[PDB]
């Protein structure tokens, strides 16, 4: 990301080694019950959103998206085990995270849940000259491992919509607040 980008080139995503995307993932039901008890403070809708980290042991609401995360990930990334360390954070329109890579101090494999609404995540490899683009959607789990969480960066653009294509045409999809709700262990 620094822009305007024209030695570059859009891949698809499925180019990236250890991006796994699941549609769907969540339960209407589970959402709702997520989205009921959290902290009321964390979803005000003005300004900039808020952020809450959490540590074991999380509260039943939370504790649950555990068992959405596939055991394949867990026992070949997480030895098995749930993850240890949480961060739910609130994006309202126009927000968005520069690129990095997450901490080293979190090891392999990140799990990314989302709530309330879509939005676009973009990867950048700046030796590579490439960038890839996914749609992140409401109810969704995003994995990170390998590659994908090594080689490249990603970010979430700061602004008030994207240009999302559907049956043959390009719209401006206006975002709304969003929360996501990221699941990593510690080293
Ligand atoms: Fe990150």
């Amino acid at each position: 990301y620094l822009d305007d980008f024209e030695n570059w080139t859009v891949v698809p995503v499925e180019t990236i080694e250890g991006i796994n995307y699941y549609p769907n993932c969540l339960p209407e039901s589970v959402q709702r019950n997520l989205i009921n008890n959290v902290p009321k403070e964390l979803l005000s809708i003005y300004g900039s959103g808020k952020q809450s980290h959490l540590y074991i042991p999380f509260p039943a609401h939370i504790n649950c998206l555990n068992d959405y995360i596939p055991s394949d990930f867990k026992q070949r990334l997480w030895k098995g085990q749930d993850a240890e360390a949480i961060i739910m954070q609130v994006y309202n329109p126009g927000d968005g995270i520069i690129p990095h890579k997450d901490l080293e101090m979190f090891g392999d494999g990140v799990a990314i849940f989302s709530f309330l609404s879509n939005t676009t995540m973009i990867f950048t490899h700046p030796e590579l000259k490439l960038k890839s683009k996914i749609r992140l959607e409401k109810g969704s789990l995003l994995l990170m491992s390998g590659t994908a969480r090594y080689d490249w960066f990603h970010e979430i653009p700061f602004r008030a919509g994207d240009w999302v294509m559907n049956d043959g045409e390009e719209k401006w999809v206006s975002r709304s607040q969003r929360l996501s709700v990221t699941m990593r262990r510690i080293i």
